[PDB]
């Protein structure tokens, strides 16, 4: 029983490592300084297990970043200046590192091994931290511990998310371009290549709601911004097998559903609210409900003050159940929060916009985000909304792939000949033309028609 | 005994390894003496044996004699100094322990740096001694003595490697520059060809080290114009073109490029309604682009100036330089250290891009948006003040070009299909305007 | 008070010399250029503290003497309309009498007005 713990302590206390790969990376850089650009993309100083190798690698990094030639003497002088040469094993050990790896062109493979070992080392460290938190919660509830575990594991995965993206040569872009064209040609392209908007005129200009697109729908209050976005959701839910995810930060799920019922059933929204539904109204609502229940392809999250991380987490959860998502709608971008950027609202909104674009690319799903137009527009009130009206609220234009504005002349001019008509202005579009689409606005039904 | 000895550092700064590498390196090449002799002197060596050896190296090379292990050993033997340096074996060891060439200049700089610190410590001790024992000198005299001795150390390292400041250095660099211009074909273009004759007449091409700001209101063809400059650089230069597309994906930039070089309707490319002629033109254009392989497209979002610089250096190392660097929208870049101030953040990005242009000796084209205040006026052409409101980028730009289309503001303009390129600022040429044919269908500017 | 100040000056100088010596022996990652800049900065700081020490009392008799000394110097030098550094522009020299010593001159212009040229 006394010989059992010594072998177990030696085999369990040593984390995964590769001293040989670490030595080969260092030795290889001493042989060919030009490989630093590639090696620096794979490994960081903290990726090394051995303390002496971290100090040596830090020296290598400092010399090469300064544009100085990396050799045994230069590195030794660097470490000597910081009184770290004795801590790494002396000049003899540096010479041994250069001697023990006479082979070049394999340095990238050794860098990947060092990075892989560091990843497992970080994973074990996180597992121990989570275990410690589980044993000693220090006042944290189960939900907080689950969120902590998810956050720490997600951080490990995020670090290894886009590791080898640097080199972007024309041959690679041509292959991806042809692959994309091939995919479009294989799918039925009768004017719509993405998620159907339900509006022919809009689809003619946008070719549908594209995957990976961050779409900003902006309007002044009561222009039908929520109404328009919901019609896009309704169309995606009725035409796609994949689910629609709605983050209703302003309105409750019951209210969104009631408006949806008013829209799909073409029943007066006021009648639904007041309960004065006739036999015909009940039959239409019931038929609509029957279809919605048959489809079951819609999720409504009415949680307030969600962070981009929480939005991403919930989206991934649902996407895993169905092998993807048809559309993600975020009710009001400005209602989201970023605890790290509370000191600056503009930067906070800019980060939310960047995070939602990253979410769109990550899940290959169109992300519709609703935004409010700046108050300065009402002072002018002479022309249609423009991109500058949104720039004043967080520079969201830079991250958006598509910007759509909602304008109703009847709101500003009740005697307008365009009563019941809403203009959808394309303010920005990466994969199509800019312009305007006229839609029939039916406020009583909370619906837009072509 | 050891505790007091460990705490006391009586050994001045030195690098025996660098000294050996300088000596060993000269024994390997001889031609590097001219460069090494500019950085180090015999007295710069800490070690007595290395000073004697280096003195021997200096005497042989100044006499025009070949420097080898035997010649140096015979030289030292004649002066009975061979035993003082460690014998022939030590000379052979010096030649053996440094098998690497092209780093001798770096070792020479280390030896010179150590000698500088050694002289500084000596002066500090002299000043300390003068402070303890003034020998009749007042405080003012001691301050003047300290200033004089420190100024003497600084003066020795003033103008070591050509010393750019004095007229003799500027004359040499001026003649070298003229010589380089005369060796290259100068038919009106001394830099990177813009592809527009009228523009080249005014700018003499896109110069190396220039930070070029291309600014325009939305839909004026800002991206289109910058891309035509990239296309021309890619077709006329052997060195690669690097594009940082922060707003558009690489596929979209390529599709617009295909529309431009092939003169095929951009809408047709998008819709796929290409006729036999359209396919033949696109295919021929693709064949050439693939043959050249001189273009890189980086579509990463929110890049920092450091990341931009890092990627640019990586590519430049593969080809011995770059023909042109294009950064799609300056305002889309980020500086984590300056998040509290957008104006300062943009100003730092502009300074960093100018530093990048000088560092790699490459023209850097950066696209910028004109301020919204211009639309409120809408009575005249864009001016430099329209850009100053967005980060004071004018101060750092070597060339500022504005894009103006009268047809956008006035659809009934007689200048339909014409875009005016306004030179708002130019360091090495005149200011003015160039009229170009804007072909929106092809995403192209023509002369 | 002057003796106490003089002694303090030498005391600070010795302290700085020891700091520079310590930095020279132990550079802690600083290159020679950084150590030279550090030495220059610390020595310059000692000199700057004793730069304008007795300037407080400014009585009219002292100002009159300096005024007359200045006038005397101007009268000894050829003053054919230029008392300072010649601008090369007669009309400008007529108004400025040249570029005077101790003057901070701000030349301001919008871009391309020829500010650097002037
Ligand atoms: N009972 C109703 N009858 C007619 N129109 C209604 C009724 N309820 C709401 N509306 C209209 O529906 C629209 C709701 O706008 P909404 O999307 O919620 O605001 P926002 O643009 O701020 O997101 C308004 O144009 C409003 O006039
Ligand atoms: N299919 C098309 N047919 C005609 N003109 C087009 C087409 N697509 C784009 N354009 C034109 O190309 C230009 C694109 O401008 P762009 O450079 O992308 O914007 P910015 O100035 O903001 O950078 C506009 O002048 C637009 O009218
Ligand atoms: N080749 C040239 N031909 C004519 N005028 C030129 C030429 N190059 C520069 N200029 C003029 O020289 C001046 C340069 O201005 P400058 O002093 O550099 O700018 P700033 O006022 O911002 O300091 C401008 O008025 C410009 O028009
Ligand atoms: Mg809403
Ligand atoms: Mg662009
Ligand atoms: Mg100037």
């Amino acid at each position: 029983n006394r010989k059992i713990p010594d072998a177990q302590v030696d085999a369990i206390k040593v984390p995964p490592h590769s001293l040989e790969a670490e030595q080969s990376v260092i030795g290889g850089l001493l042989l060919d300084n030009e490989r630093w650009d590639t090696v620096s993309e794979h490994v960081m100083t903290q990726d090394f297990y051995s303390r002496p190798h971290r100090l040596i690698f830090d020296g290598v990094k400092s010399i090469l970043e300064a544009g100085k030639p990396l050799d045994l003497i230069t590195l030794s002088e660097y470490l000597e200046q910081r009184e770290q040469l004795e801590d790494v094993g002396g000049f003899a050990y540096l010479a041994d590192l250069a001697k023990n790896t006479p082979s070049a062109a394999n340095i990238n493979a050794y860098a990947e091994i060092v990075a892989e070992r560091a990843l497992v080392r970080n994973l074990i460290g996180v597992a121990n931290e989570i275990a410690d938190a589980g044993y000693d919660p220090q006042g944290r509830n189960a939900e907080d511990l689950l969120d902590l575990a998810e956050s720490k594991v997600f951080a490990i995965a995020e670090a290894r998310t886009s590791e080898n993206e640097g080199p972007k040569n024309v041959d690679s872009i041509l292959e991806r371009t042809l692959e994309r064209i091939e995919l479009l040609y294989k799918t039925p392209q009768d004017g719509v290549t993405g998620v159907n908007t339900g509006f022919t005129d809009l689809n003619k200009k946008t070719a549908g709601l594209q995957g990976s697109d961050l779409i900003i729908v902006a309007a002044r209050p009561s222009m039908g911004k929520t109404t328009f976005a919901m019609n896009l959701c309704e169309n995606a839910a009725m035409e796609q097998d994949k689910p629609v995810l709605i983050f209703s930060l302003e309105m409750p799920a019951e209210q969104i559903m009631m408006r949806m019922l008013a829209s799909l059933s073409r029943v007066d929204q006021t009648k639904i609210r007041t309960g004065q539904l006739d036999d015909e109204d009940w039959a239409r609502i019931s038929s609509t409900m029957g279809i919605l229940m048959e489809k079951k392809n819609m999720y409504i999250d009415d949680s307030s003050g969600l962070t981009p991380t929480e939005v991403r987490s919930r989206a991934r959860r649902i996407a895993r159940e169905h092998g993807g998502l048809s559309l993600i709608m975020v009710d009001y971008l400005q209602l989201m929060r970023v605890p790290a950027l509370t000191d600056n609202r503009t930067l906070e909104i800019a980060e939310i916009s960047r995070s939602l674009k990253a979410l769109a690319k990550e899940l290959n799903v169109p992300v519709v985000a609703l935004s409010q137009l700046n108050r300065s527009l009402e002072q002018r009130a002479d022309k249609r909304p423009v991109n500058s009206d949104l720039r004043e609220s967080g520079s969201i234009e830079q991250d958006a792939d598509l910007i759509m504005f909602i304008y109703r002349d009847e709101v500003y001019h009740p005697d307008s000949p365009l009563k019941g008509t809403a203009e959808i202005i394309i303010g920005k579009q990466r994969n199509g033309p800019i312009g305007s689409v006229r839609l029939t606005f039916q406020g009583h039904y909370s619906r837009f028609d072509n």
